RNA sequence: AAUUGGUUUCGCCCGAAGCAUCGGACCAAUGAUCACCCAGCACUUCUGUGUAACACUAGUCACACAAAGACUUUUGGUGGUCUU
């Protein structure tokens, strides 16, 4: 059901976060979010988004969340894919993925809703 | 005449488990010291993407860009050495 480009990225940084015990460089996380097409990869992106939040504090002792521009780009990834239920989770104040709510995410949701006419 | 069993002690042969002492051996971990790889805090962008004025639709600032950069410094890994 998912795509191979996001699957082979996903298992790669899961192998890095669980076996090598070093955090993966953010370039491949970004190339994971740039390659999402169908409905059935954003849950694997959420699994990665959860594992990285775990590892950043667990090993590297990093307390803050993912940053605001990353919130906008994961919002635009999910809303261009079309999963509205997964996209609206990006504005949640209490989430396991560390997605700080912002305004640009709601702007992207309202832009898609403008195009979709709901 | 011959004959059967003990019990104690001493000299030789072999050496179960064990404690002791050496020896290679970086065996398996731990500590130290080198390097190498990500990432973070400071930063600079002619880089893309959003907020807010204005200007008629372009500019100007605020941001995070991780998108790079290059000295530092830290967290975690990796690979060598300690008269091991
Ligand atoms: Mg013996």
């Amino acid at each position: 059901d998912p795509t191979e480009a996001v699957k082979e990225l996903h298992g790669k940084i899961l192998d890095s976060v669980n076996v090598k015990r070093s955090m993966p460089p953010n370039a491949l996380l970004w190339s994971l979010i740039e390659n999402c097409r169908k409905e059935d990869d954003i849950s694997f992106l959420f699994d990665a988004l959860q594992n990285l939040r775990r590892f950043r504090l667990s090993n590297l002792r990093i307390h803050d969340n993912f940053n605001c521009n990353l919130c906008q780009q994961v919002a635009k990834t999910c809303v261009r894919v079309g999963a509205i239920n997964h996209g609206k989770r990006a504005l949640w104040k209490h989430n396991v993925h560390g997605l700080t709510p912002s305004v640009a995410s709601a702007h992207h949701m309202m832009s898609y809703a403008l195009e979709h006419k709901n």
